[PDB]
């Protein structure tokens, strides 16, 4: 009885139960639950899920269904009222760097992806939903309040269109919907090397036998390689700028050309593999095609963890990061690694940290010419600035070079994701990623704020003055009571966003909270967690111990100087080091006399 393990996107897999790589897929991880963790399965559900009709429909999708006996605000009317803010100055975040907030979101795009379902694309059913602003099956849209500017020049509705959910689409009753993680849970790079066989293997060169991926031959960066194309067209990479026509990148996510500097990122990222393919080549002439690309990416997946919990946690956690992520005792096959539904929006608390502009700085850490310092928005989905204008080293000079925005009560998210996001198969940079977000916490059945405050043990306000109190913010309270006249009302995300940081940290008490539960399973629940017994020899361990974020750079880029501490603000020349004496990788210990 029960669901008792449903899914469709399961298939063709035997565990190679002794195999020193992990799955591609995730699967076989976990021996005794072999699926747990792996891409294509359902998100964990660490509450149950709460829909207006308790199977899959959205709260907000019949005017008439209160939540709680009240009417949800519509998304964008959240976002104008609460979410926006028109002056940049004084935003910045005084002590963190921009690569902060770039790291946060690789992070992410590791560990979950709910992509959209596709209805009928090679239909007009999704530019019916555009269109018309019809609600009805996966069409969702977005509803302009009275007083938005955008009516004027937007016509009635963003157009939204409703995560994809496991068993498939678009029939789904007996049970509740459950929405879809597309990556594999664990910290493995599968942003780099796909989640799925099919993609991992387009990634790779296939030509050569020397365990790489497939570089970009249409174009080089003074000799260093960039991401192969896409040759999907439409490439929304294209359409922002026909002229130049360059299209969007190919990386093991699918998401990597969104934005400029997360296509830098993992720019870097490939980079760093193929150049590890090479360097164990020459070590180990003996190695083959998979044993060169396992091994490097075997590295490349440590890189990332131990930057995230050695470099990253602490500084969004705060005071909080040994209250939830201990030090490691080892790998516990008991532990659940599977990301949580909740998670995918806790860790939206980036959204709050992006700030409206992008620079490139030249080999001075100067303004790379004259239209040097670019507004967010004309980034998305844009690799022909990278291409036909200057590569990645002004960029991730920026990168390190300026802030993170600092996340504020008064002043949450920057316009240019508020009002100027791209989406592709839309035309316009029109959209709110604010309200995306708060209708797709309704979307996937978010239990409200105080559901969530109670999970953490914290206190749940009923009142505008516990709210208040709990804010540390009349204002701001009085305009979430307002609209949602019920702290149990308020979704989550904007509800956990609003809370006053904790010391040290970047995250208010509930958040760090959802995330460092979270991270403390991705970490214990991992068999390959770099640092459980046997994963690497201890000669290795002592050596990944060396990596920063610097050196990273030093490598996959013609960069010569780079701070320390890669993630604080950091202000050139004073806090800039050079490259020669950022602690290099050491690759002998895994030097194999094994024919
Ligand atoms: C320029 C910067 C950014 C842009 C343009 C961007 C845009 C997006 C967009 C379009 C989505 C899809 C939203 C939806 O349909 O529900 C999304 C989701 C997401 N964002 Fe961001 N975002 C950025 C930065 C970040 C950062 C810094 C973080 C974290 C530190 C982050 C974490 C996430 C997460 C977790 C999701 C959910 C992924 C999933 O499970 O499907 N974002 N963002
Ligand atoms: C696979 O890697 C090899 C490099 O080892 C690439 O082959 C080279 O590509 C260009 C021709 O476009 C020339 O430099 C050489 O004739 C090739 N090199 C060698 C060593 O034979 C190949 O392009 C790679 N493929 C991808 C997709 O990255
Ligand atoms: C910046 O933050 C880090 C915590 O990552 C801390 O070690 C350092 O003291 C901070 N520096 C200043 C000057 O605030
Ligand atoms: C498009 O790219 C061309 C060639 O790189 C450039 O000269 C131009 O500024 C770009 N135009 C727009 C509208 O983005
Ligand atoms: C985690 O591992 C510990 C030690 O084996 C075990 O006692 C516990 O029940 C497991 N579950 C968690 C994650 O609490
Ligand atoms: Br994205
Ligand atoms: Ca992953």
């Amino acid at each position: 009885s029960w669901e008792v393990g449903c899914g469709a996107p399961v298939p063709l897999v035997k565990c190679d139960e002794n195999s020193p790589y992990r799955t591609i897929t995730g699967d076989c991880n976990n021996r005794r639950s072999p699926a747990l963790g792996a891409a294509n399965r359902a998100l964990a559900r660490w509450l149950p899920a709460e829909y207006e009709d308790g199977l899959a429909l959205p709260f907000g999708w019949t005017q008439r269904k209160t939540r709680n006996g009240f009417r949800v605000p519509l998304a964008r009317e959240v976002s104008n009222k609460i979410v926006g803010y028109l002056d940049e100055e004084g935003v910045l975040d005084q002590n963190r760097s921009l690569l902060f907030m770039q790291w946060g979101q690789i992070v992410d795009h590791d560990l979950d992806f709910a992509p959209e379902t596709e209805l009928g694309s090679n239909e007009h059913s999704k530019t019916q939903c555009e269109e018309y602003c019809i609600q009805g099956d996966n069409c969702f849209p977005i509803m302009f309040p009275k007083n938005d500017p955008k009516l004027k020049t937007q016509g009635k509705c963003m157009p939204f269109f409703r995560a994809g959910f496991v068993c498939p689409t678009p029939p789904y009753q007996s049970l509740a919907r459950e929405q879809i993680n597309a990556v594999t849970s664990f910290l493995d790079a599968s942003l780099v090397y796909g989640s799925e066989p099919s993609l991992a293997s387009r990634l790779r060169n296939l030509s050569s036998p020397l365990g790489l991926m497939a570089v970009n031959q249409e174009a080089w960066d003074h000799g260093l390689a960039y991401l192969p194309f896409n040759n999907k067209k439409p490439s929304p990479c294209e359409f922002i700028n026909t002229t130049a026509r360059v299209p969007c990148f190919l990386a093991g996510d699918s998401r990597a050309s969104e934005q400029i500097l997360l296509a830098t990122a993992h720019t870097l990222l490939l980079r760093e593999h193929n150049r590890l393919a090479r360097e164990l080549k020459k070590l180990n002439p003996h190695w083959n095609g998979e044993k060169l690309y396992q091994e490097a990416r075997k590295i490349l997946g440590a890189f990332i963890q131990i930057i995230t919990f050695r470099d990253y946690l602490p500084i969004v956690l705060g005071s909080e990061m040994q209250k939830w992520i201990p030090p490691y005792q080892g790998y516990n096959n008991s532990v659940d690694p599977r990301i949580s539904n909740v998670f995918t929006f806790a860790f939206r608390f980036g959204h709050m940290e992006v700030p409206s502009t992008v620079s490139r700085l030249d080999e001075n850490y100067q303004p790379w010419g004259p239209e040097a310092e670019l507004p967010l928005h004309t980034l998305f989905f844009n690799t022909w600035r990278i291409i036909k204008d200057g590569g990645i080293d002004p960029l991730v000079r920026g990168l390190l070079a300026k802030k993170s925005k600092l996340m504020n009560q008064k002043k949450m998210v920057t316009s240019e994701l508020r009002n100027k996001l791209f989406q592709p198969t839309h035309k316009i940079h029109g959209f709110d990623l604010a309200a995306i977000n708060l209708q797709r916490c309704r979307d996937h059945g978010m239990p409200g704020y105080n559901s969530w405050r109670g999970f953490c043990g914290l206190s749940q306000p009923k009142t505008l003055k516990g709210l208040q109190t709990v804010l540390k913010n009349k204002i701001l309270a009085k305009k979430l009571m307002d609209l949602y006249k019920t702290p149990d009302n308020i979704d989550i995300w904007i509800g956990g966003n609003a809370e006053p940081m904790v010391e040290r940290g970047r995250v208010g008490p509930l958040l760090a909270c959802l995330l460092g539960r979270q991270f403390q399973q991705i970490r214990d629940g991992d068999r390959f967690w770099w640092e459980n017994p046997g994963v690497f020899t201890e000669k290795q361990r002592d050596s990944l111990q060396k990596m920063s974020f610097s050196r990273l750079i030093c490598d996959n880029t013609h960069i010569t100087k780079v701070p320390l501490h890669a993630f604080q603000a950091n202000n050139y020349p004073h806090d800039f080091v050079d490259c020669s004496t950022v602690d290099k990788l050491d690759l002998s210990p895994w030097a194999s006399r094994e024919n």
